[PDB]
């Protein structure tokens, strides 16, 4: 049921998309070991994903998270990066997607950091890297973020440095404790709270 919709370049959405990929860029604590050396992106294309019966599955769990937090969905748009992006797109996320080994427990995982994200579109810790020329800071190969509408409800705040949602929550956010520049991370135990809005294909540009 999923098709694909191109934005032009000139689309005020494609241009405020590619905003939020760009200015969420920061550096990590791994001196770019899994994700790579870059501080910015070339980017290739963004599509939307247009599927009705996932989106009528996000928008029925939305409301019934609105209605227990006082008609507040704490609705987000927030980069997911995964080996498993075309599942996703096409069948929705669910407990397969879910970081087994996350710090705050199995879920699925969500970053205000498009540079977090890219970590993971070669798996978790960047794997091998890109499946060509196993490099995780490959400046040739394409890649793919997804950037999503998250329901977040009412999320428990963990400071640091599927499993189910803390009782009387709805996901959990990962407040950075340590290094000031990180943004956020949150995570949510339903996949029927994100849905893949926009597909992004890129390359991460080698620095000059
Ligand atoms: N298998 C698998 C698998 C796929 C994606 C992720 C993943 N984690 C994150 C952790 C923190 C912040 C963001 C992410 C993310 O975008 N993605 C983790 C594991
Ligand atoms: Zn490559």
């Amino acid at each position: 049921g999923t098709i694909l919709i191109d934005l032009s370049p000139d689309d005020k959405e494609f241009q405020s998309v590619e905003e939020e990929m760009q200015s969420t860029v920061r550096e990590h604590r791994d001196g770019g070991h899994a994700g790579g050396i870059f501080n910015r992106y070339n980017i290739l294309k963004i599509q939307k994903v247009c599927n009705k019966k996932l989106w009528e599955r996000y928008t029925h769990r939305r409301k019934e998270v609105s209605e227990e937090n006082h008609n507040h969905a704490n609705e987000r748009m927030l980069f997911h990066g995964s080996p498993f992006v075309n599942a996703i797109i096409h069948k929705g996320f669910d407990e397969r997607h879910a970081y087994i080994g996350g710090m705050f427990g199995a879920g699925i995982y969500f970053a205000e950091n498009s540079s977090k994200s890219n970590q993971y579109v070669y798996g978790i810790g960047g794997g091998t890297g890109c499946p060509v020329h196993k490099d995780r800071s490959c400046y040739i190969c394409h890649r793919q973020l997804l950037f999503c509408r998250v329901t977040l409800g009412k999320s428990f705040l963990q400071f640091s440095a599927m499993a189910h949602s803390p009782p009387g929550h709805h996901s959990v956010t990962g407040r950075p404790s340590v290094n000031g520049l990180a943004l956020a991370e949150y995570v949510i135990y339903r996949g029927e709270q994100a849905y893949p809005e926009y597909l992004i294909t890129y390359q991460i540009m080698r620095p000059e």
